[PDB]
C-alpha cells in the first residue's frame, strides 16, 4: 500500500481517492502520541508525492475517533524548558499544516468520540462528516491549557469567534445536532452510512461541485469581524468568563486573549500566537495542580474497578428517614435510576421529604432544563412508607436518624431483621463512630457508613466509613452505589470526624485563634476567599451553623485530646451563648436577612480578644492551612485514607479546597515538604496543630513528596 | 362545520345559525321574530322532548345520588390491587381527583407498568399547555406504589383489579380483608364474574360490592355499582 504504520495506515481507493485511517494496534483507542505524530509526518509526506491522489478520507479503525494524548506523557512535556516546547508544536502544527494545505481535497470521517487533538485533526481537513452517534469537543481548559495543534486558530474561523469562544473555554463535549449547527461539521448521517456519506462527498469536491478551495480559505486568513465588533466580540467574551470562572484559572481568559491577537493575522502569525500561549499556561502553578486531579483520578479508577468485583447493584434502594437530608438521598438514588423507599415514624415526615424533594426536580420543569415526562419517572422511583413491610428486596439502607447512638441501635436493629442478611446497612451519621452503633446489630460485617453532605444534591463527596467489624463487600458495595448516584466515594476508616471533619475544625482552630488574637473576621475570610475557597472561614461557620460547629468541636476534643482539645474561650463559643446559631438562625458573624456586616458582634467577640498582636494576610493563610495539611498528613499516616490521591480529592470534593491548587498534600508539595517544614515551625507557638510529624520530617529530609 | 361536527339528526345547532343569517340584515325587533319563530319550530322537533328528557332523567339521579351522600363515607385513602391498564388508571383517576390511592402489586415489573402509563396522562398534557407541573408533582405524590399490605391500614375502600379468575380472586380479597379495618368497603372490578359468588369467600360480605370502570379508565365515564346478594346500602353508597 501507499503507507503503513502502526497507528497510521494509508490504503487507496476508487477514482485515485485515498483513505487514511486512524487504528493504533494493540491499544484501545487512538491519540497522538509520539509515534502518532511522526507516522502522520510520513504519511502526509507520502501523499504529497504521491501523484495518483484525487482525494483523501481520514477513517478511524478503533471506536473512539481520536482522544487527547496519554495524560502521562503531558506532565513529561511540560517540564522542558519553553524554548523546547514551542519547538515542539512548532513542527507538529506544520504536520497538520501540511495536511491542510493539500493540494486536493480533504474530508474527516467523524465515526466516533474525537477530542482535543482529535477535533484539532479533523479542523485541518476542508469538509467534515459526522456520525450521529458521535461527540467532538476541546476539553484543554480542563488542564489549566487551550488547543495547543492549532484549534484556537482553525475553530474560531470556522464557526465564529463567539461560538468558538465557548467551545474552548468550557471544553465540553458537543453532541452531532448542535455541532452541524454551529458548522463544526458539514453533515450528520446514522452510523452505517458514515462510509458512503465521505467518498461521496469527496467526489463532489474533485469534480468542482463543492468548491474545496473556498471552504478551506477561511481558516487561512484573517477573521471576519469588523475592528469595532471585535473589540466588543473579545471584551465581552473576557468580561463574561471572568465573572463565571475566576481570576485563579489563565487558561480560560489566555484562549480568548490569543484569538484576539490573532484578530487580524493568518494562519502561519495565528499559530504562533498559540504555541506562546500553550507554553505560559503549562508552567502555571495551577495546570500542573489540575493535572495532579486527573492523575488522582485515574488512581480513583482503578482502585474503583476493584470494589466493582465484589459489589452487588442497588437496584431497590431505601432510606429511613426524610426533610433535609433523607430527601436529598432519596432524591440523588432516584434521579439516577435506583427505586429508594422512604421509612418514617409519621406522616409529616415523609411530607417534608416528598415536598423537598418536588421543588428540586420541578424547579428544573419550570425553567426548561428537564422533561415532565423524566419528573415523572423520579418520582416513581421515590417509594413513601410508614411501615417495614417493602423492605423485603432492598439491597442497601441508610439511616437518616437524629443523631443519638441509642436510637441509631434500636432502629438499625429493628431494620435488620426485616432485611435480608445478605443485604447492606448502612448510617449517615457525621459526629458518631460507627463501630459503636455496628455493636447492636446481629450481623455488622454487613454494616459500614455512608456519609453525604448537605445539600445531598449539590455536594459530590460521600465518604465509605468502615467499622472494624465491616467487610469488604459491604464497603465494596457501598462504593458502587455511590458511584452510581453520580458521587465521588472515598473510604474512610471509623474516627472521629473521619476525614473531612477532622480536617475542618484543626482548619477552623486557626480561625478561633485569628479572633482571639484581634484579627478582623471580615478581613480574615477576604484573604481566604482570595485565597480560592469559596466561602471564608466566617461565612463557612454560618451555613453550618454556630450550633453545629459547636457541638462538632467537642467531638473532635473527646476524639484527639492529645492535639484538638480547648479549655479557653473561642469566638465559637461567644455565639452559641448568645443565641446566634447561623444562616438559619439569622444571626452569625454576619446578619442574614443576604450577607450583611452588622456591628453588633463586636460587643459579642469581646470575651474572646486576649492579646493584640499584629498579623499581615502570608501569616492569616499559615495560621489557616497548615492546621488543615498537617491533619491531612496525620489521616494518612495513622492510617485512615489509602492513599494520598484519595486523601486530596475527598476535600476537593467534601471542603471544597482550590482546584487551581490540587489539594492539601499537594500543596505541601508546591511549596517543598521540606520548605513546609519550615514554614510550620515559625508558627509551631500555636500548638500541637502546627508541629510536624516524625515521618513528615523524615521525608522531608530524603525530599521525598506526597505525589513524586 | 356545525352539520359535519353535529349530524343531520339535530336541527338546534343548525337552525340557530339560518336563524342569525336571515335576522343578518334586521334590527332587533324584525330578529326577533325570527327568532322566536324557529324556537316554536325545535320546540316540537322529536330531538327536543328528547334531550329534554336526558335532563330530565338527569335530575331524578341528582336526586337519589343525595340518598345516598346521607350515609355514604369520603373515601380519603384509596387503595388498588393491580396496575398497568385498569390499575393504573384507577389509580390516576383516584389521585387526579385528590385521593390517595395505593398501589399493590405482587411483583415490581406490574407497578412499573402502573406508574409508567399513568405517568404519560400527565405529562401528556404538561407538553402541550393544560396542566402546570406543580400540579402534576401534586399527583405522582398521591399514588403510592407497594408490594406489601403493610400501608393498608388506613385504607377506606380497595379496588381489585386482578386477573378474571375466581379462584384467585377469592384468594386475594381474602387476604386483604385481613389487612384492612373491619368498617373498610372492599370492591371489584371484574366485568365477567359473579360478585355474590366473589363474596362467599369474605367473613364480611357486607362490605363488599362491586365497582367496573371501564377501557380507558380516564376517557369513560360510566362506573357500575354492582350490588351482591349479601352487599349492604352503606357499601353501595360508599
Ligand atoms: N447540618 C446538616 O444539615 C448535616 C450535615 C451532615 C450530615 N448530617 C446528618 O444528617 C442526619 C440528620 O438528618 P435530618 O437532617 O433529616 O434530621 P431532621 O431532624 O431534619 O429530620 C429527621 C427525620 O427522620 C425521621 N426519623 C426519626 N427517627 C426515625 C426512625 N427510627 N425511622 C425512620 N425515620 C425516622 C423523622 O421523622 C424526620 O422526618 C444526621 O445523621 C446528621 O449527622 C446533617
Ligand atoms: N380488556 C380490558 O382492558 C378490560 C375491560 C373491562 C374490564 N376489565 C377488568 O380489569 C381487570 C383486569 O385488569 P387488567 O386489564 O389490568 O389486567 P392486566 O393483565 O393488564 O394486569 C394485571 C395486573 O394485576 C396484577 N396482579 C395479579 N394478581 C395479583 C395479586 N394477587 N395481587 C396483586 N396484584 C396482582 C398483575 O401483577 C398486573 O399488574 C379484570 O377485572 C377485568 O374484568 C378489563
Amino acid at each position: 500500500m501507499i503507507y503503513e504504520g502502526k497507528a497510521i495506515t494509508v490504503t487507496a481507493l476508487e477514482s485515485g481517492i485515498v483513505e487514511l485511517k486512524f487504528d493504533l494496534k494493540g491499544e484501545s483507542v487512538n491519540k497522538f502520541n509520539r509515534l502518532t505524530l511522526n507516522e502522520l509526518r510520513q504519511a502526509v509526506d507520502a501523499i504529497k508525492a504521491d501523484a495518483s491522489v484525487k482525494g483523501v478520507i481520514v477513517s478511524s479503525g478503533k471506536d473512539v475517533f481520536i482522544v487527547g494524548a496519554d495524560i502521562t506523557e503531558f506532565v513529561e512535556n511540560f517540564k522542558l524548558p519553553d524554548a523546547e516546547l514551542i519547538a515542539g508544536n512548532l513542527e507538529a502544527n506544520k504536520i497538520f499544516s501540511d495536511f491542510e494545505d493539500l493540494n486536493v481535497p480533504t474530508v474527516a470521517a467523524i465515526n466516533g468520540i474525537a477530542l482535543g487533538g482529535g477535533l484539532e485533526m479533523c479542523l485541518a481537513a476542508d469538509f467534515r462528516v459526522m456520525a450521529d452517534s458521535a461527540k467532538i469537543g476541546l476539553p484543554e481548559v480542563k488542564l489549566g491549557i487551550y488547543p495547543g495543534f492549532g484549534g484556537t486558530v482553525r475553530l474560531p474561523r470556522l464557526i465564529g469567534v463567539d461560538n468558538a469562544v465557548e467551545w474552548i473555554a468550557s471544553g465540553k463535549e458537543n453532541r452531532a445536532e448542535d455541532a452541524l449547527k454551529v458548522s463544526a461539521v458539514d453533515a450528520v448521517v446514522t452510523a452505517d452510512k458514515l462510509g458512503a456519506a465521505a467518498l461521496d462527498l469527496i467526489k463532489r469536491a474533485i469534480s468542482g461541485e463543492l468548491d474545496y478551495k473556498a471552504k478551506r480559505q477561511p481558516k487561512l486568513e484573517k477573521l471576519k469581524l469588523n475592528a469595532i465588533e471585535q473589540m466588543m466580540a473579545f471584551e465581552t467574551a473576557k468580561g463574561f468568563v471572568a465573572g463565571q470562572a475566576g481570576p485563579n484559572y489563565p487558561a480560560p481568559v489566555e484562549a480568548i486573549k490569543t484569538i484576539q491577537k490573532a484578530a487580524n493575522f493568518g494562519r502561519d502569525k495565528a499559530l504562533e500566537v498559540e504555541a506562546a500561549g500553550f507554553a505560559k499556561l503549562a508552567k502555571t502553578s495551577a495546570s500542573n495542580c489540575l493535572i495532579g486531579l486527573f492523575l488522582n483520578d485515574q488512581e480513583l479508577k482503578k482502585k474503583a474497578k476493584v470494589y466493582d468485583k465484589i459489589a452487588k447493584d442497588v437496584k431497590q434502594a431505601a432510606v429511613l428517614g426524610a426533610g433535609i437530608m433523607g430527601g436529598g438521598i432519596a432524591y440523588q438514588s432516584a434521579s439516577k435510576g435506583t427505586p429508594i423507599l422512604m421509612k418514617d415514624i409519621n406522616e409529616h415526615g415523609i411530607e417534608q421529604g416528598l415536598a423537598e424533594a418536588a421543588k428540586l426536580l420541578v424547579g428544573r420543569v419550570d425553567k426548561g432544563r428537564m422533561t415532565p415526562a423524566k419528573m415523572a419517572e423520579v418520582l416513581n422511583g421515590i417509594r413513601p412508607t410508614l411501615s417495614y413491610g417493602d423492605f423485603g428486596n432492598v439491597d442497601l439502607v441508610v439511616e437518616a436518624v437524629v443523631e443519638n447512638p441509642k436510637v441509631k441501635q434500636a432502629v438499625l436493629a429493628e431494620v435488620e431483621n426485616h432485611v435480608r442478611e445478605d443485604a447492606i446497612l448502612a448510617s449517615n451519621t457525621s459526629t458518631i463512630s460507627i463501630s459503636l452503633l455496628a455493636k447492636a446489630l446481629k450481623r455488622p460485617e454487613n454494616f459500614v457508613g455512608m456519609h453525604f453532605f448537605n445539600p445531598v444534591h449539590m455536594m459530590p463527596l460521600v465518604e465509605v466509613i468502615r467499622g472494624e467489624k465491616s467487610s469488604d463487600l459491604a464497603v465494596a458495595t457501598t462504593v458502587a452505589y455511590a458511584k452510581k448516584m453520580g458521587k465521588n466515594p472515598i473510604v474512610v476508616n471509623d474516627c472521629p470526624g473521619f476525614l473531612v471533619n477532622r480536617v475542618l475544625f484543626p482548619y477552623f482552630g486557626g480561625f478561633a485563634k485569628l479572633v482571639s488574637a484581634g484579627v478582623d473576621f471580615v478581613r480574615i475570610d477576604k484573604v481566604m476567599e482570595k485565597f480560592g475557597w469559596p466561602m471564608g472561614p466566617a461565612y463557612l461557620m454560618d451555613v453550618v451553623g454556630i450550633d453545629t460547629g459547636h457541638h462538632g468541636r467537642d467531638v473532635m476534643a473527646e476524639g484527639f485530646p492529645d492535639r484538638m482539645k480547648d479549655d479557653r474561650r473561642s469566638a465559637i463559643d461567644a455565639l452559641y451563648e448568645a443565641k446566634r446559631l447561623g444562616q438559619k438562625n439569622g444571626k452569625g458573624f454576619y446578619a442574614y436577612e443576604k450577607k450583611l456586616v452588622d456591628s453588633s458582634v463586636l460587643e459579642v467577640l469581646k470575651p474572646i480578644v486576649y492579646e493584640q498582636r499584629d498579623v499581615t494576610d502570608e501569616d492569616i493563610i499559615n495560621w489557616m492551612m497548615i492546621p488543615l495539611c498537617l491533619e491531612t498528613v496525620r489521616c494518612l499516616e495513622d492510617g485512615i485514607v489509602e492513599t494520598a490521591a484519595e486523601a486530596d480529592m475527598g476535600l476537593v470534593y467534601g471542603i471544597g479546597f482550590p482546584l487551581f491548587r490540587g489539594g492539601a498534600l499537594r500543596y505541601i508539595d508546591s511549596i517543598g515538604v521540606a520548605e513546609f517544614v519550615a514554614l510550620a515551625d515559625q508558627y509551631a507557638e500555636l500548638g500541637a496543630l502546627y508541629h510536624p510529624t516524625a515521618k513528615l520530617r523524615e521525608m522531608a529530609k530524603n525530599g521525598q513528596s506526597f505525589f513524586g
